[PDB]
DNA sequence: CGGCAGTACTG
DNA sequence: CAGTACC
DNA sequence: GCCG
């Protein structure tokens, strides 16, 4: 906000990192980035730089260069190869590993992808749906696929809860995709509804494709009635009910603020992940070597702040 | 030095 | 298994 | 990349 002329420089790098595979300077650079952004005031010196927690030496050097100078000398050496490896890791299916065989093999466009690569399944619908799933939706839109999915699963069981959480439930005005979750308060309806649920969804032409069918998970591919309408994309998780609250938060997100409570989980002994938030969890040296721990009660998305000794937060306050 | 998350599909 | 994906 |  007060930092987006260093900030727009440093999400450079960071994309670079990402789509060439590493991960840990690409996470370091993302939390740097929200940090630089969320802050009161322009940064204007080193010690200011360090003061903020995800600025360490090396980016406080960059941000020092950024000031005065207006750039950055690492910025023009950052390989030809990464426009590419960001094309082709954009499709579905497709992450840094693939892409950078595919570059290796010769292909830089996506017409050399259609015309010339292997693509697994997923791969093929990702580039079919290539511009489609580059859009956001409007949240409104969003509705619409969440009681497409309600409908048909309150068909086959009206007791069944449907939920669209990630962005949507967050509030925001556009959504990459939906995240539809479903439970049962009887602990046991839940199961085995997928082959009901997606053969109905699909007897409407709703759903388009399948990229990913298991048991408790599915991930594709649907698209709305009429003219103008694109495809997007679509998961719908189904849980215990007595896993339900930690799913909602989870699926919830943001990922940086689950990534933030698995953090504070861990401070205290504990453990927070999709499923359950877990106490007495044994850890070497940061290392979770033995104790699993126990599976706290859970009820509410309020009992896992309040188990953790937080306020709570409402699910729009923690678009992190 | 070494965690930075666990969970699940696909092939 | 490695790779990719879900937040 | 950061940080304990
Ligand atoms: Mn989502
Ligand atoms: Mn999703
Ligand atoms: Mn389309
Ligand atoms: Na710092
Ligand atoms: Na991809």
């Amino acid at each position: 906000n007060h930092n987006l002329h260093i900030t727009e420089k440093l999400e450079v790098l960071a994309k670079a990192y990402s789509v060439q595979g590493d991960k840990w300077r690409a996470l370091g650079y993302a939390k740097a980035i929200n940090a630089l952004k969320s802050f009161h005031k322009p940064v204007t010196s080193y010690q200011e730089a360090c003061s903020i927690p995800g600025i360490g030496k090396r980016m406080a050097e960059k941000i020092i260069e950024i000031l005065e100078s207006g750039h950055l000398r690492k910025l023009d050496h950052i390989s030809e190869s990464v426009p590419v490896l960001e094309l082709f890791s954009n499709i579905w299916g497709a992450g840094t590993k693939t892409a950078q065989m595919w570059y290796q093999q010769g292909f830089r466009s996506l017409e050399d992808i259609r015309s010339q690569a292997s693509l697994t399944t997923q791969q093929a619908i990702g580039l079919k749906h290539y511009s489609d799933f580059l859009e956001r939706m409007p949240r409104e839109e969003a509705t619409e696929i969440e009681q497409t999915v309600q409908k048909a699963a309150q068909a086959f069981n009206s007791g069944l809860l449907c939920v669209a959480c990630g962005s949507y439930r967050r509030g925001k005005a556009t959504c990459g995709d939906v995240d539809v979750l479903i439970t049962h308060p009887d602990g046991r309806s839940h199961r085995g509804i997928f082959s009901r649920l997606l053969d109905s969804l699909r007897q409407e032409g709703f759903l388009t494709d399948d990229l990913v069918k298991g048991e408790t998970k599915y991930l594709g591919v649907c698209r709305l009635p009429g003219p103008g309408r694109r495809h997007r994309r679509l998961d719908i998780i189904v849980v215990p009910y007595s896993e339900f609250a930690c799913a909602l938060l989870y699926f919830t997100g943001s990922a940086h603020f689950n990534r933030s409570m698995r953090a504070l989980a861990k401070t205290k002994g504990m453990s927070l992940s999709e499923h359950a938030l877990s106490t007495a969890v044994v850890r070497n040296t940061h290392g979770a070597k033995v104790g699993p721990g126990r599976v706290l009660p859970t009820p509410t998305e309020k009992d896992v702040f309040r188990l953790l000794g937080l306020p709570y937060r409402e699910p729009a306050e923690r678009d992190w």
